[PDB]
Parts: structure tokens; C-alpha cells; sequence
């Protein structure tokens, strides 16, 4: 059985091909102690180990905006994934990895060198994340907008053919929303600064934030009452209350100028990607807009995306946003489907092909 | 039963001799994918298959101006015609094919070699398209002006005898009108460039274009109001509006200088063909001018042809333009009549005659 | 009832003895197609059939200058005459044929062999055409000037006796006038060249040409005004206008030098024929000059003949030109009278006399 | 010195009487621009000027089949001839013009009106072209077959006397052969349609076409090998190859049915012209058959004419075809000889005789 | 003195007629602040002002693909051109403007309305850009391939006459190459996204990119060494290094499939434009292929164009690419020559003609 590892910027999702859900889901973090030990202790902690001891750790993400910036810590996470989470020998199973489009070429080549020389996997393959999300929905036509912690990208596919010239990629994703929520929480006097407190803000974001259907009407509602106020208990028992920050944080996905970015929102990025495609396939892309990733899990984002794209598209087009309830695992689920196909078993890059063609075989 | 295949530049019309209408009518196109497949797909698409997937295809016509330029794609269309459209075994039926006059000799010889060596037809015959159109109208005397996608030709026939020295042929037909409509649509800011968008312009031409009775009076009407403006919805919901382009495009049939051509219009070509005939038969040709082909399906072309030929012919002649409502299928209908005649069953070129006389038997 | 067939160079006039007019009058032509048939058609056309389809035919006269030059086509005309025009069985009726004087001996012998061996007529007789014209006028004394399409001949007869030494024959007739009209029509830019266009010129000649009383005065009248101009509409609606060609064409009958001929005009030929007769019978020939044939049907030819012969004859002679209005059929009418006489029934050449005396019985 | 202008349908040959060759030889064409000028250009081009710029011009011949159809363009060619080519004042020299026999009377009268009222020539004369060709050969007896671009005519002359009744004229000449070569070049896929491309086909005809001695044997030779194939480089570097079209095009001179014409070939036209002459002069005409004009410049036409006339003439006659190597200029050379004769100086039509006798003096 | 304004998609080149170089050359951009001012600042910046402050601006091009999309910003650029750059009163000088062929009709009419109603110019004229480039080279015959930031178009001209039916236009130009360089720079981890960073990529393109003579040989050279690597210092001191991207970016001009476009390269577009012209003028167009515009300023593009057209043209044609070193200003230089011609002073459209004929006078 093949191993499917979906390693975006924020999470590591691993499991076996053929299953319907990842077996191991943990944060893609490496924590190191920032104090002195006095008791007569591991040197570093990975994943949920680092998340539970984060009070005395400095947390580091080895992947930033889809790109591995620390390859030593990236091997710790893969080692922790294989031996501690899945508890398998990686030299016995082919590994299917994922990657965002328009990534540096050296990123995929280093992933290949590590899988073949450090873990000694027999076969290997690197797929595009948005393509796997279309496998998960059981479609061959559609435009996938995948947004995780580091990357947001749109990939249009028609009848199984990708339109690579129409692929768009934004560096605006979940990390920027957490960073923005930290900034607007200072307006109420809540100061979060350390890497451990950044994990608390992300937990606040995932539990209290939502997408407003009309932002200006929602701002006027929050300024005239308190029906939108929600409380949240910090780990030390302190209770914070947030109001319009609940929908102002996800609003940066549609108005990136809140972050000082010049780019377009996720609705205009999806529309611009459709408009780069041929006129004859746009009608099918409008009706098969698929959301994927953890950053699409805000309540009300599918209704907001449909409203915003309807205002950009011609009035005779049928805008249909497909947001399955399991779309946080769509990349992994689609990778599990792909690695189980019989027509895919010739797509593997074996270790022999890597020894005779070098790392350039992965491109 | 014999097979009747009318394969002009634009369309493929196929059926069985004795029927009153073709059973298979599809565009004579071969589409190949111009992108990369990412889903784990045929290598080429023919006819209506290529027309529905044209968003991701490069469309190619194997016949250009009546002459087959790609014999590999021409066999794909004939193979698609026999096995997918008609669903017959071509080695059991004689095949009646059509061809424009004044074509290269090697074009008809290659059609004969393919029908006998690739499809193994028992018998075969290649007829002239304008002659078949006269069978469809139930006449033995008349001048047929047939205009399709690639070729416009006039063939005068008197009492069953053809006047080959009076046959005229123009390379101005439906393809040049579509190409001209694409050019004058840029005046309103509508840009069509790809082969898929050329199919959209042809659809615009067939639905909105018409022949003006007086061109200069029609130009003054369109410049003073908007009663001639029509809208058209593109496949992606965008709506374009055209005014004088509706009659300026078909006007190139009567004024080929709009295309930069030096040749004469279809009215002067018909008149020059009559004037090459003997003086004693011109009166019968004037009264039996038969229109045929898809390019004669513009509204108002019969009234315009009659007006233009009346101005060229002597005032005592009776100009009568015969434009039947089914004249888009006249070549096929006439071929179905001819292949069903008992006096035609000796005109077939059997495979034995082809083996003993070579490909020169077809001439 | 006997059959009377008057077959000159141009026309075939057939009917039954006793009638006052021929029942069948058609051009003595055989037309064959000069193009290729494409419609899935007789091999040749005779008479009015060839005249109506002459646009696609090559027209041939089997009789040239009174002499049959094509005996295969001559049988087609006789076959068409008996079975299609008269609709009789020629093996039941005696046939009276006509011939110009001073013809080759083999011409009359071949007519006899065909009538007895091909059509199996019971009896047969060949008469001289000018002698029959004198029967038609009810005279026994007179000089007959018969002019058709091929031959002009004068035969003087006195009290029922022919003067064979005074018979004159000219090869100047209607064919040469049509040929001359074609030549002088080029002066106005009218080009007639084909055998079908020669039939049009002959129609122009029969409708617009006339004999001028004084040629030089008529030439001066046409050169000073336009009262002599007449229009004529061609079969294709084109209108031609002719002036002095109307009387210049028939003037060749009186001045054969217009045709490059050295012979004398029809007036001097008639006078020379009278002067070869005995002095005692010339006075009766001067008073009984009978015109006959289609070439004598020009308006004003009787007044011109009288004026020209009066200038040649002594001033005390009474010149009387007899030009009956039915003189185009005089040979046939006279043959119908002769074949009905009871004293003629012993002049027939029966088939028994032909079998025992050979073809020399006809001379 | 008198000016000699030989202006047939295709070429204009001009010079001075007494010289042995024309000084100016250029195509009788007038070209007008068929596009729009954008550079900040003459309105029309004549002769070699139009031939070099023919890519952007519509070429028109003012003379068609020996008859001037455009008198405005005919004056442009004469004006270009006098002032640009010969560089003389036409009001100082008498002009000798040429004309085909059996031309419309108004054609010669308009040439006289233009020479006297537009160019103000002192004297003028219009000669028959075939008569001048006999001066060029130094003969007083012979039949001249002159064939140019528009007209083919035969004029028999005996001891200095013309036989006008034996003059024959065909409208089959070089223009019809070029038009026929264009038609049979489509059999190999070579499409020439514009007036500029017609000049290219004429160049192909003059360089590659020849007359086959036996046509059926030559057709069998070309169908069994490739020794008759010749290549020709088009102006744009494209190379075309022609085989049996090299001798099929000139074969229309001997079999006009290839053009759909009913007329006889040039061999039968020459023979029919001799047979219209008196029996006593035919022997001298058989031995002095003179070829003239550009259409007689095909290799092998003299040997073919001799073979074809020998088969028509009695076996005891000596058929001698005189084809001088300079017979393309025979009409001009003979006109230069005639205009230099002292016994011709009274044949000029002075401007005084034209003012007192009108335009009818030229006939 | 007349004003010459060459305003393509990317640059604005302005000056006075008669000069040899534009006086004002600045980017055709309008920048607006995308932040909040806190210092107690113009509302928008044009040209070099916007280019120097682009760090805090959003840069907008009012002309996209040759078509003005923002007429308010287009007036800001013209106002900045007249009053700030040239420092003249536009109501005193006639203005010569430029435009790409096959542009929307309303684009030229709005330019005319603004020049006459907003700037009150006395006279005005709009020329075609490729025609002006032929004035700059001192030629009247040649095919001009002009490529700027928005449009690539070929205009063949022969002897001063344009062939409008042979004009081709591509929407592939400098903007698409900059956009493509941004995409392939992500392969090395260089992320440029904002409109200010797009100006940096364009600067990289103009300094480091070149056209490879053989693309596949150049790709193999770059993959085997580092002799093609060049460094570039960003505005903030960061140094980027690019290898095969130097010639892969300009290669999209010859292989537009790199951009996902179906169209043909600039070499095949030039060849197809020549092949639409008459056969007689193609030889002169092959020898006078003129390059123009900023997108033709890549090193090695003239040698590559000659190599690619030589492979398409017949081997006997002489392909000569004329690439003057000042061809970035050819449109302006040619407009300066045209506006100084005395024969052009009647081509101006005065303000009186605009008031009496409306905006339709410009077409
Ligand atoms: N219920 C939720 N609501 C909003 N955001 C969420 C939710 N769950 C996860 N996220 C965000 O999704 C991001 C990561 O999503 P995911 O696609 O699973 O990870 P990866 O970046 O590895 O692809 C994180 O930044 C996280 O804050
Ligand atoms: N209703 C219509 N009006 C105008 N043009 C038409 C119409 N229908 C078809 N055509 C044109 O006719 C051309 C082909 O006609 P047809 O004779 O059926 O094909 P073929 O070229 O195979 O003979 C096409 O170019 C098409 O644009
Ligand atoms: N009305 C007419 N006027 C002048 N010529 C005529 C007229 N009718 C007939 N002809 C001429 O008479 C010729 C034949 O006359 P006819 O004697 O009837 O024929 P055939 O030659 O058979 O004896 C034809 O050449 C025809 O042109
Ligand atoms: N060498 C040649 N071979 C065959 N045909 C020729 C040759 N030279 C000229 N011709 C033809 O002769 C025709 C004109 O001949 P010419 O008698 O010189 O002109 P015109 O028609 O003015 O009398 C043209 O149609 C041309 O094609
Ligand atoms: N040296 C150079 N090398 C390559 N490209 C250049 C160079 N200089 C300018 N360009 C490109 O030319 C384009 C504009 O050229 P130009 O014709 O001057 O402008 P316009 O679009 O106004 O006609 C820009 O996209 C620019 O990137
Ligand atoms: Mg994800
Ligand atoms: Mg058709
Ligand atoms: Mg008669
Ligand atoms: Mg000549
Ligand atoms: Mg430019």
C-alpha cells in the first residue's frame, strides 16, 4: 500500500492509499526549548508533542508559504510522520507527496533527494494539490480554489486537461489571517506576541471567525448591538470577548488591502483564472467551482464566493460553488484515490529512474 | 444500398441512396488537444465530438478550398463517417463521392485509392457537385451556382449535356465570409482569433447575416437608426451587438473587392458562365438558374441575384432564380437520386476495373 | 395515293399526290451533339428536332448544291419523312422524287437504289424540278427560273416540249446568299460563325432582306438617312440593326461578282437561256417567265427581274414575270398534279423493271 | 520618315519606315491600381510600366479579338507609343496602321478620327496585316496565315491580286491558348486567376509549349515516362512542373474542340481558303504558305502544318510552309517596306482628303 | 510646427515634426496612492513621476493591447504630455497621432473628440504605426513588423500602396513577455506580484533577455554549464541570477504556445502576411522586411527572424531583415517625416471639418 502525505504549510496529513481519511493529522511544527533544564528531556518536539509543551518552546514552521525553508526540521517532521505516527518502514511503500503550483524547482528536487536517499523509498510521486482536490470531488471538469496555511491557488481543469497558463497563486492564506487577527485583537487590549500565543489566536480564528455575506451591513450590525459578540476562554482561564473581529479577519480573503496587499481577493482570483481560459469552457468552470483546504472552512464562505462571482460573471451563467463538508481533507482524499488507481502505477518515479536520470526526473 | 457521401470543405453529409435526407451531417473537422492531460482521453476528435470539446482543441479542416490538404485527417473523417455515424461496413456498399470541378487530378485519384485500399469498397464513383444539384431540382436544363465553405462554381447544363468550357470556379465561399466577418467584428471591439472562436463567428454568420437588396441604401439605413441591430449571446454569456456587419459580410459575395480579391461576384460569374454558352441555349439558362450549397442560404440572396442578373442580361430575358428551401442538401439529394437510377448501375467503377486499369480509371 | 417528296438542298417538302400543299415541311438537316452528356438522349436529330436543339448540335446538310454528299444522313431524313412526318409505310405508295437538271448521274441512281432496296417502294419516278413548277402554274409554254438553297436553274419549255440544250444551271442560290450576309454583317460587328448561328442569319435574311429596284439609288438612300434600318432580336435577346445589308445580300443574285463568282446574274441567265432557244419561240418565253423556289421570295424580285430582262430583250417584246404567291411550293404542287394524272400512271418505274434492268432504268 | 505601328490585340510594335525592326515593342495593356495609396503615383500605367507593377494593378487590354473595345485606353497606348517610346511628334510623320480583315467598319473609322483629330497626323493609311506579311517575305504570290493574340486570318494573294472572297478569319488565337493553358494547369493544382497571373501563364506558354508532330503518340510518350516534364520558376520562387500540357495547349490550334469551339483548325482553315481560290492558282498557294504572328512561334508548328495540309491536299502537290525565324515581326517589317515604296506615296490619306470626304475615305 | 505623439500601450513618445528624435519619452502609466497620507501630495502621478514613486502607488496603464480602456487616465497622460513634457499650447499646433490597425472604430473617434473638444487642436490626423515605420526607413516597398507593449502587427506595402487584406495583428507583444517572465522567475523562487514589481521584471527583460538562434541547442548549453547565467540587482540590493529564462522569455514570440496561445509566431505571421499578397510582389517583400518597436530590440532577433523565414520561403528568395538600431523610435521618426511633408498638409483634419462632418470624418 502506498503512503499519501499531504504536507502543506500548516498541517501534515498522512495515511495509506485506499483509506477515506488520513490516519495522522498534526501541526507541521518543530519546537525547541527556550529555557534551561534544571531537572536531572528531548532536544526538540514535533507536531502534537510540541503543541502540548508549547509553553516552554519556540515553535517553528519548516514550510513557509508552501516552500520548505528549513530542511533539517522538514526531515524531523517526515521522520516523525513515518516512524511515530504511521509506524511504517518507508523503504517498503511508495510515497505520494503534494506541492503547490508555481513553486521553486529546487523545492521538489530536495523532496525527491530526501525521500530516496534518507528514507530510501522504492517509488515516489509529487502531485499538484488542487488537482487532487478534483479527484476527491469525483469530477474531471472544474476550477479548484485551494487555500491552506501558506498558499492559495486556483487550477482550472477541463475534461481532464489542465490549463497551466490559467493557474493563479496567492501568498495570502491562513497564516496571514492569523497574523491579521493578532493585529486587530490589540484594539481590545489583547496582546499575543509569542509563537505559543500565535497558536492560541489560530484556535480563536477557527472557532469564532466567519465570513459575512455583506461586510458593510455586518459592520453596522456589530456597531449597534452586541449579538455578534462571542467569548473565548484562554488556556489560563482568562476570558476574551470579540465582536466585529469575527468577520473582519476572514474579510481579508476578499479585500487583501486590509493586509496592505495589492493583490485581488479569492473571488476575483477565481474569476480571473476562469477568464484566462478559453471562452468555450468557462460555462463549465462557472458551474464547478470547488473549494478546498482549511482556509475555506469559514462559515458562510461558499455563499459569499457565490455572491461575489455572480456579480463578476455574466448574468446568464450559473455560478455553483462546491464546498463539501470534508474539504479540509480533499487534497489527501484525492491523493488516496490517485495512488490507488491502476492506471497510475506507471506514473511512479522508481529509485532506479532517479539513479540514472538524477533529480531532474521529478520535473 | 449505395452510400452517398457529400464531403465539401465545411461539412460531411452521408447517408443511403434512396433516402430523401442525409443521415449524418457533421462538421468536417479534426480536433487535437493543445494542452496537457492531468487526469488519470482520445488523441483526436472528429465532427461533433470536436465541436463540443473545441475549448481545449485545435480545430483543423482537412479539406481547404475543395482540395484535401491532410489525407491522414481525411481518413479519420471517412472512418468516423462509416463506423460511427452510418454504422455500416464500407466493404458491402458502393460509395458515391462528390467533388468540385476544376480540381487537381491527384485529389480524385487519392480518394479512389483510399476507398479501394483502405475501406475496400466494392464499387465507387465521383460525381460533380453542381450536376447532382440539378438532379435534385428535377431538371435537365439549367445553370447551377453551388457555393459551400471552400468553393463556388457554376456549371451550365442543357438538355442533359454539360458545357465544360463554360464552367467557372471561384475560391470565394463560406470560409472567406467567416474570415471577413471576423475582421469587421474588430471594428466594434470583438476579438475572435482561435480556431474555436472561428466556429463561433460562423455561427453568428449563419444566424444574423443577410443579403441586402440595395447595399448603399441599406448602409444609409443602418447609419441613421438601430432597427438593423441584433444581439448574440456568446458561449460564456457575453452579449455582442452587430449592425451593418449583418449585410456587409454577405456583400463580399457580390463585391469580392471587400476581401481584396480581383474576381467578379457570384452574379457576374453566373452571367459570364451563361455568356460562354451558345446563344441558342442562353434563354433556357436564364430561366433555370439554380442555387445550391450552404453559402446560398442567406435571406435575400435569391432576390439580390435576380436583381443583379436582370441588370446584366437583355431586358427581354426572363431571369428566374430557383432557390429551393432544401438547397443546403441539394448535392446530397441529387447524389441519392443518381445512385438509385437503374441506368447508373453501369457507371460504377468496380474494384476489378481499378486493379487492372490503375487509378487512372477515375478520370 | 402516291407520295410526293421535294427534297432540295435546304428543305424537305413531303405529302400526298392530290393535295394542294405539302403535309411535312422541315429543314433538311441532321444534327449531332458536339458535347458530352452528363445526365443519366438520341444520337442524332433530324429536321425541326435538330433546329430546336441546335444550341448543342453540329448541323449538317446532306445535300449540298443539289447533290447528296452524305447518303447515310440522307436516309435518316427520308426515314424521318416517311415514319415520323407522314406516318406512312413507304412500301405501299409510289414515290415521286425531284432533282435539279445537269446533276451527276450517280446521284439519281443512288436515290433509286435506296427507294427500292431500303424503303421497298412499289414504284418510283424522278422528275425535273423546273418542269414541275410549270405544271403548278397551269402552263405548257414558259421558262421556269427555279432557285432554292443549293441550285438555280432555268428550263425553257414550249408547247410541252423541253429544250434541253437551253437549260442553264447556276451554283448560286440561297446558301451563297446566307453565307454572303454572314460576311457583310461583320461590317457592323455582328459575328456569326457556328452552324447554329448560320440558321439565325438565314432567318434574318428571310425576314429583312429585299431586292432593290435600282441598287445604286438604294445605296445612296441608305447612306443619307436611316429609313431603311430594321432591327432584329437574336434568340438571347440581343438586338441587331441592319441597313444597306438588307438589299446588298439579294443583290448578289443579280451581280454574282459580290461573291467573287464570274457567272452572270439570274436575269442574264434567264435571258441567255431564252436566246439559246429558236427565234420563233422566244416571244412566248418572254411572256411566260415563271419564278419558283424559296430564293425567289424576296420582296421586289419580280419587278427587278422584269426591269433587267426588259433592258436585255428587244423593246417590242412583252416581258411578263409570273411570280405566284405560293411559288415556294411550286415544285411540290406541280409534282402533286403530275402524280395524279392518269396519263402519268405508265411513267412509274416499278420494282420489277428495276430488278430486270438495274439502276440504269432511271436514266 | 513615316511611322509604322502594328497594333494587334496583344502587342504594340512601332518604329520608322525603312528600318528592319520595330523600335518599340511592348504589351498593349493599361493597368490601374486596385488598392489604396497610403504613401504621400500615376493614375494608370501602360505597356512595360504596367507589366512591372502588375502586382498591384488590374491589367486591361483595350483591343479584344482585333477590335478596340476601349477607345480611351487605346489613345493612352498610342500616346505612350509616340511620346514615350518613339519620342516623336506625330503631327510631323505619316502613320501606317494595321488591321485584321473582316473587322467592323466603325473600328477603322475611329482609328482614322483619332489619328487626324487627336494626334493631327498629316497622312495616314490602314493596311491589312496578312498583306504586309507577304511584303516581308519578298513574295507576290502566297497564302499568309497570320495568328496573333486575338485574331487568326488567312489571306491568299496571287501575282499581287488578293482573293477577298477566300479570306477566312478565326477568333481562335493566342488569347484562347493562354486561357486554355490556365484551365489545364488546374489539373496539377496550379491556380492562376488574376490578370497579373494571366501574364505569368502567357510567359509559361511562350517558353515551354510546343506543337507535337503526332498528338496521340506524344500523349502516350508523356503518360509512360517523364522526359517531357519541364520546370518553371514563378516570380515568388515557387517551381511548377508541367508535362503533357506543353503540347496540349498548342494542340487547340489544330483541334479547336478542346476549347469547345466548332470551328476548324488552322490547317483546315488554310486548306479551305486555298480551296475557295481558282483551281489554276492553288498549286502556287500550296508552295507559298507563309506563317506570321506570335502564335506561329511554337516549335514544331511548321512541320505539323506541312503534315496536316499534305494529308488534305492532293498527293501530287508540293506543300511548302514558309516560317521565317523573324515571323513575329513580319507584319511590321512588311509595313516598313510598304511605307518606304515610292509607288505607295500616293496611297496616303492626307488630312485634306479626310476633311472633305469625312471618315468614309478610309474605306 | 506639428506635434507628433506616438502613444502605444507601453510608452508615450512626443515631440515636434521635423526633429529626428522624440523630445518626451515616458511610460504611459498613471499611479495612484494605495495607502493613507499622514504628513500634513498629488492625487495621481503620470509617467516618470509615477515610476519613481511606484513603491507607494498602484500603477495603471490606460491603454491595453492598443485599445484605450480608461479615457480619464488617457487625458491625464496627454495633458501631462503637452503641458509638462513638451510645454506647448495644444491649441496652436496640429497633432499627428498613431494607432494600430484593426482597432475598434470607437477608439479613434474618442481620440478625435478629445483632441478637438478638450485640447482644442486646430488640425489632427491619425496614422497607422507600421506605415510610419516605412517612412522612417526611407522605403516605399516593404513589410513592416511592428511590435510594442500591446500589439504586434504586420503591414505589407508595395510601391506606396498598402495591401489591407494582408494586414495581420497579434495580441502577443511586450506585455505578454513581461507577464511570462514573471511566471518563469518563480521557478527560481523569485516572486514578483505587485504592479511596481512588474516594472522591475520589465527592466530585467530589457537588460538580460535575448533571442537564441537555435532554442534547443541553447537549452542544452544552459543545462550543462553556467556561462549564460547573469545577475541583476533589485532596487533593495537583493541580487537575483537567471539562466535559461534569458532566452525562454523572448522565445514566446516565436512559439506562442509557451503562453497558452494558439496563434503563430512573429516569423510565421510575417510569412503568412507575405503569402496573402500577390505573387508578383512577394519577392520585394522578402527583401524588405522591416522590424519596428521596442519588442524587436532583443539581441539576436533579426538573425532568428531571417533563419525562420528562410525556412518557410522558397530557397531562391533573398530574405533580408532590416533592423535599424533606432527602430524603437521608427514610428515616431516616420511620423515626424510625414507631418513635415508638403504633400501631407492637405491630409490634416481641421476643426471645421470635424464640426460639419462629426466624428465620422476620421474614418
Ligand atoms: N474550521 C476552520 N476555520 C477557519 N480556518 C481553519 C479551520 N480549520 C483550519 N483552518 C486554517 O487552515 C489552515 C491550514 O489548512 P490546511 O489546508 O489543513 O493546512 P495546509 O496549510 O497544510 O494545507 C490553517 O491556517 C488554519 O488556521
Ligand atoms: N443558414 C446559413 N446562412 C449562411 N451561411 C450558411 C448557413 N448554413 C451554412 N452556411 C455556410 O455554408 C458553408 C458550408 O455549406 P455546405 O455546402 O453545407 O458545406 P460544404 O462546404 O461541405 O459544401 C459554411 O461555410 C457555412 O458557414
Ligand atoms: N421569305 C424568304 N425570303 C428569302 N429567302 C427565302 C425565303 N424563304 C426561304 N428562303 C430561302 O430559300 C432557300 C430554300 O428554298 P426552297 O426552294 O424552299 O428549298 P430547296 O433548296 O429545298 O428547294 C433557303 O436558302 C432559304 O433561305
Ligand atoms: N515564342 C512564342 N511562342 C508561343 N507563342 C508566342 C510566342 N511569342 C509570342 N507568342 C504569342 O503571340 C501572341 C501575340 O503575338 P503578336 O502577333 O506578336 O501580337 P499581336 O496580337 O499584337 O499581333 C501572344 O498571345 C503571345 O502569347
Ligand atoms: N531593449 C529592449 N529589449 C527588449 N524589450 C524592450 C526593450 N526596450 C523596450 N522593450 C519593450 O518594448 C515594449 C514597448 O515598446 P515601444 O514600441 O517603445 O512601446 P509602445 O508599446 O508604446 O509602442 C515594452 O513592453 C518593453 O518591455
Ligand atoms: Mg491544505
Ligand atoms: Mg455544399
Ligand atoms: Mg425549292
Ligand atoms: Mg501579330
Ligand atoms: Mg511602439
Amino acid at each position: 500500500a502506498a503512503l499519501v502525505v499531504d504536507n502543506g504549510s500548516g498541517m501534515c496529513k498522512a495515511g495509506f492509499a485506499g483509506d477515506d481519511a488520513p490516519r495522522a493529522v498534526f501541526p507541521s511544527i518543530v519546537g525547541r526549548p527556550r529555557h534551561q533544564g534544571v531537572m536531572v528531556q528531548k532536544d526538540s518536539y514535533v507536531g502534537d508533542e510540541a503543541q502540548s509543551k508549547r509553553g516552554i518552546l519556540t515553535l517553528k514552521y519548516p514550510i513557509e508559504h508552501g516552500i520548505v525553508t528549513n530542511w533539517d526540521d522538514m526531515e524531523k517532521i517526515w521522520h516523525h510522520t513515518f516512524y511515530n505516527e504511521l509506524r511504517v518502514a518507508p523503504e517498503e511503500h511508495p510515497v505520494l507527496l503534494t506541492e503547490a503550483p508555481l513553486n521553486p524547482k529546487a523545492n521538489r528536487e530536495k523532496m525527491t533527494q530526501i525521500m530516496f536517499e534518507t528514507f530510501n523509498t522504492p517509488a515516489m510521486y509529487v502531485a499538484i494539490q488542487a488537482v487532487l482536490s478534483l479527484y476527491a470531488s469525483g469530477r474531471t471538469t472544474g476550477i479548484v480554489m485551494d487555500s491552506g496555511d501558506g498558499v492559495t491557488h486556483t487550477v482550472p481543469i477541463y475534461e481532464g486537461y489542465a490549463l497551466p497558463h490559467a493557474i493563479l497563486r496567492l501568498d495570502l492564506a491562513g497564516w496571514d489571517l492569523t497574523d491579521y487577527l493578532m493585529k486587530i485583537l490589540t484594539e481590545r487590549g489583547y496582546s499575543f506576541t509569542t509563537t505559543a500565543e500565535r497558536e492560541i489566536v489560530r484556535d480563536i480564528k477557527e472557532k469564532l471567525c466567519y465570513v459575512a455575506l455583506d461586510f458593510e451591513q455586518e459592520m453596522a450590525t456589530a456597531a449597534s448591538s452586541s449579538s455578534l459578540e462571542k467569548s473565548y476562554e484562554l488556556p489560563d482561564g482568562q476570558v476574551i470577548t470579540i465582536g466585529n473581529e469575527r468577520f473582519r479577519c476572514p474579510e481579508a480573503l476578499f479585500q487583501p488591502s486590509f493586509l496592505g496587499m495589492e493583490s485581488a481577493g479569492i473571488h476575483e482570483t477565481t474569476f480571473n483564472s476562469i477568464m484566462k481560459c478559453d471562452v468555450d469552457i468557462r460555462k463549465d468552470l462557472y458551474a464547478n467551482t470547488v473549494l478546498s483546504g482549511g482556509t475555506t472552512m469559514y462559515p458562510g464562505i461558499a455563499d459569499r464566493m457565490q455572491k461575489e462571482i455572480t456579480a463578476l460573471a455574466p448574468s446568464t451563467m450559473k455560478i455553483k460553488i462546491i464546498a463539501p463538508p470534508e474539504r479540509k481533507y480533499s487534497v489527501w482524499i484525492g491523493g488516496s484515490i490517485l495512488a490507488s488507481l491502476s492506471t497510475f502505477q506507471q506514473m511512479w518515479i522508481s529509485k532506479q529512474e532517479y539513479d540514472e536520470s538524477g533529480p531532474s526526473i521529478v520535473h
